């Protein structure tokens, strides 16, 4: 099953110039949590912001263009990438927004986590259907010292 994993803060702004502007370490916790085991996919600047392979997983790589880093998995289309993954029982999906985009209406379930914290981004997360979903999992948290903001965990299931 796809499953799309992701970070959001006000108005569905999920990056700037290739980053993420904050700095939610329980974030990087549960991303970790999550995918750890599994395959990921994402996209070739998400990779790029990544400058490295995540351990423990299978990272798989979309680029219209060849790989240059035997480290991951390159493939250029969203069959090969699912393909890439072998029969496992859950595929996550890492982002960039493009990416996500693409991979929307074939997942059944969504990671979301909800940011309180405004930032002017340039690209952002799809937007999708509410109505089609189901929140199974939430879990609200106020900032803390280790992180600057207010979030909420989340976890919907397609109906
Ligand atoms: N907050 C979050 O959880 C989160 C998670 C990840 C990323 N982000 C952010 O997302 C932004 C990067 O997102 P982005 O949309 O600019 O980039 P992206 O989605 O990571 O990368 C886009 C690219 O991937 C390749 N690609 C995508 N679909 C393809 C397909 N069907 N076939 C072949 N190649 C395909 C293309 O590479 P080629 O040009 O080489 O073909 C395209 O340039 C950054 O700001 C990053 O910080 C946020
Ligand atoms: C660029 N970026 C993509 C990224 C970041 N936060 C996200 N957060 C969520 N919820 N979802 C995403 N898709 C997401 N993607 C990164 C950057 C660094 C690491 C990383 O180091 N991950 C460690 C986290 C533990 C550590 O901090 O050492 C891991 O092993 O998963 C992951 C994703
Ligand atoms: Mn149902």
């Amino acid at each position: 099953m796809i499953s799309l994993i992701a970070a959001l803060a006000v108005d569905r702004v999920i990056g700037m110039e290739n980053a993420m502007p904050w700095n939610l370490p329980a974030d990087l916790a549960w991303f970790k949590r999550n995918t750890l085991d599994k395959p990921v996919i994402m996209g070739r600047h998400t990779w790029e912001s990544i400058g490295r392979p995540l351990p423990g997983r299978k990272n798989i790589i979309l680029s219209s263009q060849p790989g240059t880093d035997d480290r991951v998995t390159w493939v250029k289309s969203v069959d090969e990438a699912i393909a890439a993954c072998g029969d496992v029982p859950e595929i996550m999906v890492i982002g960039g927004g493009r990416v996500y985009e693409q991979f929307l209406p074939k997942a059944q379930k969504l990671y979301l986590t909800h940011i309180d914290a405004e930032v002017e981004g340039d690209t952002h997360f799809p937007d999708y259907e509410p109505d089609d979903w189901e929140s199974v999992f939430s879990e609200f948290h106020d900032a803390d010292a280790q992180n600057s903001h207010s979030y909420c965990f989340e976890i919907l299931e397609r109906r």
